[PDB]
């Protein structure tokens, strides 16, 4: 209950709240049907439009107009955008020339430069380019701010997830808005758009802007607009906000258009019908630039320009159903569209299989649009697991198509060209960034960005100590002239010993055999010298990744690669490899074949053992430091080292196999050299993070080797590719994976096939940064560069997309 019958007399778009049954006057009540009687009539005036026209000039101010264009409007914060233009003979922001926002240019009393985040929903990427003639102030913006060509969203590419995102710097597992639909088990409770439910506080975890602001002394105007309030008033609001008296004036504010998404829906991301909205848009942004530049705050400002997704080409003929998989259709609950999520329809049943639903669903038609997971399985790439709001069973749906449950859910519910929700990497999902300002660069262009990214910024450009997110602090400091943060690099924690000979050949009881008897002091010196680190610098560019985490590990050297070996898990977390333009490839030899040697650097108790592998029907082996890559004959022996070896189910030795005998050699002629550090992830939990020893579900039959979730591989090269990657002079080039460690090879529906038809598919789809390693790990890479940090940091949160421009 609300008594509405209270006023909102002197209290329009009140910044503090008051609590039921007052009656309510900010931006927020229309939603919980709580605004007092004269809402509408005192704060949503409309009287004569939103523009100065020449007769109104110098009016008596009328209380009743929408805006005003009277000599006190100024001072009053509540001119028409337009009134310096049309009665002072003033240019439109837009007309001027771009000048260089060297320093802060802010009236007195001004003890910051705010800012305005302008967000735009659906707004595509690929819309700067093609409607910048129909958008002239959002191209000014763009052209003499910072710039990125997109800036990349989160998984799933819908509306609240993404802004939410922004707001704190969280992938959607962590902050907990998953999905634009959500079931919360524990809160035995649903969140959908329509209603009331989605306003509960529980559904929104983290800490978001306007809290961290407001916890640190920086004041917040709304980031929620209801849809009624339409746009014009959202502006003259921020504006007269920015009027208000020092003590009372937020710092920090956001404007929302429910456009272009809103009509991309209904006519496609081109429609011809997407002009007119795109034209509107850049009105608004012509009038808040005008309207600062009247209040002498257009060089004081950052701005903000930013979308939370874009939107792609689907129509309801490219809908595929479950009905025509399952025949069990009725016991399932489908999320269904641009993304599938599945769960059973009762939690009683438990005839309910998820393994036959996914069979079911697996390679089951040629062309099929869709592809199931359980959520572990998703590309690590995407951090949509750890949340109990994500069903096990997910479907990632093909690019332009939808997913539904049964037919009639389509036409009892073609209206819609557009949608949005796919998978972050599809170039029609990647949206905008542009930062306008003091503390922004001045016509720099910057590379493509995730919008994990911006919370730490935007609480740099506020003075504002961000809350702990997912973001890398520095890693977008190139945006910025100024207030950038310095970070330092984690302190290693765990140092590693280097052991010489300790050990006899009859020590080890392994159960391994190799044909290797076969007997030099020029050549003697030559290995004692490679294994003390002689080539070291030739195999380790960026120095040792350091350990951030307590265990005991040990660094062993070889002619042709180097490797940190842990004690605890039995096989290396990392080895490091390079592999000139010039290297060739070689077979292992037939003698060789089922070679395992012990390594005397490390005890029998240490090492791992051929016997649990031979006992171990399930599981194979495989080795980090291919032996197709061997240097010498000679030095090919150290890559059977049993310090060497990983466990491998066979169905992914074909898919690490040609990567290491096919990929990597492909990838050292188009690079010009690379180096590569490859190793085990164990992630048993799905929560992105390294495993301690204790969370690890499988073993080795019969042993204490630990069975991999995941094997990583970061591949570095000059990014000046006429330079060789072991002797580059400036910025590197990286791509990485983490490959699912999977018994079969389900996902791939053409791996019946040679491995040339379906691995590097495979290896794109799993694409991921540096940085989700280092999570993935523990692990700290390019320690050693000559590279400044910051470029470093970019470099770790750069991912490798494999979409075309
Ligand atoms: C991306 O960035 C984020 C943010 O930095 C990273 O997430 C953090 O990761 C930490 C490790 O997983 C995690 O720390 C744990 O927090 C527990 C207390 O957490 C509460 O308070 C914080 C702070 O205010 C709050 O933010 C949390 O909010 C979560 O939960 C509510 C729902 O209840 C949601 O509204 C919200 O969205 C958020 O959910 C997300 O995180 C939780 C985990 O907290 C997930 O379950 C969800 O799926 C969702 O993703 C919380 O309200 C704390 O209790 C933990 O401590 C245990 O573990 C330590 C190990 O050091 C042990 O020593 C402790 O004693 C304790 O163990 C005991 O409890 C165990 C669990 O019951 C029990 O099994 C044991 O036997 C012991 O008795 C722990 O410190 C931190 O909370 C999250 N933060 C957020 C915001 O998610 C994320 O990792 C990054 N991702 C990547 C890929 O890098
Ligand atoms: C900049 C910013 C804005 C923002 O919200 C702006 C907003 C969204 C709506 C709204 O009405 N929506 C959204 C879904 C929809 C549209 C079509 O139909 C469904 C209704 N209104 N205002 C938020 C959140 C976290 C408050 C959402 C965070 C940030 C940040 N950082
Ligand atoms: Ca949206
Ligand atoms: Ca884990
Ligand atoms: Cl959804
Ligand atoms: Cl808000
Ligand atoms: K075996
Ligand atoms: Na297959
Ligand atoms: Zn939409």
């Amino acid at each position: 209950w609300t008594a509405t019958s209270g006023s909102c007399k002197g209290r329009c778009f009140e910044l503090q709240e008051v609590g039921p049954p007052d009656c309510r006057c900010d931006n927020l009540c229309k939603s919980y049907s709580s605004c007092c009687h004269d809402f509408d009539e005192l704060c949503l005036k409309t009287a004569r439009g939103w523009e100065c026209t020449k007769d109104r000039c110098g009016e008596v101010r009328n209380e009743e107009n929408a805006c005003h264009c009277s000599e006190d409007c100024l001072s009053r914060g509540d001119c028409c955008t337009n009134y310096q233009v049309v009665c002072k003979g003033e240019s439109h922001w837009v007309d001027d020339d771009c000048e260089e926002i060297k320093v802060p240019e802010c009236p007195a009393g001004f003890v910051r430069p705010p800012l305005i985040i302008f967000s735009v929903d659906g707004f595509r990427a690929s819309y700067m380019k093609k409607g910048s003639k129909v958008m002239p102030n959002i191209e000014k913006l763009r052209s003499c701010g910072t710039h990125a060509p997109y800036m990349r969203p989160v998984y799933p590419t819908k509306t609240f997830p993404n802004l939410y995102t922004l707001a704190t710097g969280l992938y959607p597992e962590s902050h907990g808005i998953v999905g634009n639909s959500m079931y919360d088990p524990v809160f035995d409770a649903s969140f959908h758009l329509r209603g009331r439910e989605k306003f509960n506080h529980r559904w929104w975890g983290g800490q978001p802007l306007w809290i961290t602001a407001t916890k640190q002394g920086v004041r917040a105007g709304t980031f929620f607009w209801s849809v009624s309030i339409p746009h014009e008033r959202r502006i003259l609001t921020i504006l007269q906000w920015l009027s208000l008296p020092d003590n009372e004036r937020p710092s920090v504010y956001a404007f929302y258009s429910e456009q272009p998404d809103f009509s991309g829906h209904k006519y496609g991301p081109f429609g011809p019908e997407m002009t007119n909205p795109l034209r509107e848009i850049d009105k608004t942004v012509g009038q808040l630039m005008d309207g600062l530049k009247q209040l002498r705050l257009h060089r004081c400002v950052n701005v903000i320009f930013v979308g939370d997704h874009g939107m792609e080409d689907v129509t309801c003929d490219r809908t595929e159903f479950l009905s025509n998989y399952l025949t069990n259709v009725d016991d399932i609950t489908l999320v269904p569209g641009t993304l599938g999520r599945i769960r059973a329809k009762s939690i009683n049943n438990s005839k309910y299989d998820p393994k036959t639903i996914i069979a079911a669903l697996t390679c089951k038609k040629p062309d099929q649009h869709f592809k199931p997971y359980m959520k572990q399985h998703l590309p690590k790439r995407l951090h949509y697991a750890n949340n109990r709001r994500i069903e096990d069973i997910h479907l990632l749906v093909d690019r332009r198509w939808h997913v539904a449950r049964k037919p009639l859910d389509v036409y009892k519910k073609c209206f819609f060209q557009g949608d949005h929700g796919f998978d972050n990497k599809v170039n029609s999902m990647q949206t905008v960034f542009v930062g306008y300002g003091p503390t922004f660069k001045y016509r720099t262009k910057v590379p493509p960005f995730e919008n994990i990214e911006l919370y730490n910024v935007m609480c740099d450009l506020l003075g504002l100590k961000p809350a702990p997110n997912n973001g890398t602090h520095g890693s977008l400091n190139h945006l910025l002239r100024t207030n950038t943060f310095r970070p330092t690099m984690p302190d290693e924690v765990s140092r590693p010993n280097y052991p010489g000979i300790m050990y006899l050949q009859s020590e080890f009881d392994l159960g391994c055999t190799c044909d290797d008897k076969v007997e030099n002091k020029l050549e003697e010196l030559n290995k004692r010298l490679h294994t003390k680190g002689s080539t070291k610098e030739r195999h380790l560019l960026y120095g040792r990744p350091a350990v951030l985490y307590r265990t005991s590990y040990d660094i062993l050297y070889h002619t042709d690669f180097e490797s940190g070996y842990s004690e605890i898990f039995l096989m290396p977390l990392w080895t490091s490899y390079t592999i000139s333009k010039q290297a060739e490839v070689s077979s292992i030899p037939e003698h060789l074949t089922n070679c395992v040697r012990p390594d005397v650097r490390v005890s029998p108790g240490f090492s791992q053992n051929c016997l649990a592998y031979k006992n171990d029907k399930q599981m194979s082996y495989g080795f980090l430091f291919p032996p197709y890559l061997s240097s010498s004959p000679e030095a090919k022996y150290d890559a059977f080292l049993v310090t060497n070896m990983v466990p491998m189910y066979p169905a992914f030795k074909r898919v690490w196999a040609y990567f290491q005998r096919v990929l990597v050699k492909k990838y050292a002629s188009e690079r010009n050299g690379v180096n590569v550090i490859s190793g085990p992830i164990f992630d048993y939990n799905y929560d992105g993070l390294r495993d301690t020893e204790d969370e690890i579900k499988q073993y080795v039959e019969g042993s204490s080797i630990p069975v991999p979730t995941h094997y990583y591989s970061i591949i570095t090269s000059c990014l000046d590719f006429t330079q060789p990657a072991d002797k580059c002079d400036g910025p590197l080039s990286v791509s990485s994976f983490i490959l699912p460690h999977r018994p079969d090879n389900d996902e791939s529906c053409n791996s019946s096939e040679d491995e040339s038809k379906w691995v590097e598919e495979l290896m794109k789809m799993h694409t991921a940064r540096v940085r989700d390693i280092e999570h993935l790990t523990g692990l700290d890479f390019y320690r050693k560069t000559s590279r400044s940090y910051s470029e470093i940091l970019t470099l770790k949160t750069y991912l490798h997309t494999y979409e075309s421009e």
